[PDB]
């Protein structure tokens, strides 16, 4: 019940509790369903089963779902994770006008990678606002604006299509901006489809620029593969997630 958690601030509705019985950092998101129809409700309970069932180190880690008919408030409980959100570690860099760590790439190509291909395996946006980091360096995958990773293939017509998105955000995580940006979504289709953009900075290294222009291929049969990816020389042991 929610009486057995504390909540000791909000985050983001997002909220960093403690767990009373043995004092554990969690966080809870907030979801006031009272406005819903029975249908939605039924989807919204569809959906929240689905997360139980996902065990990986490298997704978020979802605990347990509290209901308040009271206030008809859902609370889902999760892993607290320390570092944040991938997409406030490119704007700190961005403002700061600093340049991320190649090891630090390399760890979150790694380790999305793993994500991915334990989603495929089950068959989330991947953006940088949905990666988070905690206090041990392990990257994961949580759950009217420019489409910047919107894939070749997804403007008209595949796993190959994460790929592309996931070139992008590590592409974006090197230069501290997209490939491919434009004012509008048609001036962003033109750009996307002609298929050219910067080389990443030069203080990252030929194999890692080459790999994500790999995934950056216009032909989604040209991009490596997760198995490919996870087999380049780039990627060793302690890039994976450590407990
Ligand atoms: N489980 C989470 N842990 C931490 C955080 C954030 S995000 C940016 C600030 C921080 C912290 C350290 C002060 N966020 C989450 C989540 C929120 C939403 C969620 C989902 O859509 O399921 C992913 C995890
Ligand atoms: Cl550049
Ligand atoms: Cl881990």
């Amino acid at each position: 019940r929610a009486e057995d958690y504390e909540v000791l601030y909000t985050i983001g509705r997002c909220q960093k509790i403690r767990r009373k019985s043995d004092g554990k950092i969690l966080v809870w998101k907030e979801l006031d369903y009272g406005s819903m129809t029975e249908a939605e409700k039924q989807m919204l309970v569809s959906e929240v089963n689905l997360l139980r069932e996902l065990k990986h180190p490298n997704i978020v880690r979802y605990y347990d779902r509290i209901i308040d008919r009271t206030n008809t408030t859902l609370y889902i409980v999760m892993e607290y994770c320390e570092g944040g959100d991938l997409a406030s570690v490119i704007t700190k860099g961005t403002k700061e006008r600093q340049y991320l760590d190649e090891e630090f790439v390399l760890r979150v190509m790694t380790q999305l990678t793993l994500a991915l291909k334990e989603c495929h395996r089950r068959s989330r946006d991947l953006k940088p606002a949905n990666v988070f980091l905690d206090g041990k360096q392990n990257v994961k995958l949580g759950d009217v604006g420019t489409p910047y990773y919107m894939s070749p293939e997804q403007m008209n017509r595949n796993e190959k299509s994460d790929i592309w998105s996931l070139g992008c955000l590590l592409y974006e995580l090197c230069a501290l901006m997209p490939p491919f940006t434009a004012f509008s979504q048609k001036e962003l289709a033109g750009k996307i489809r002609e298929g050219k953009f910067r080389r990443i900075p030069y203080r990252y290294s030929d194999e890692l620029n080459e790999i994500i222009t790999r995934m950056l291929n216009l032909k989604d049969y040209h991009r490596p593969s997760v198995e490919e990816i996870l087999e380049n020389p780039l990627i060793l042991e302690h890039h994976h997630h450590h407990h």
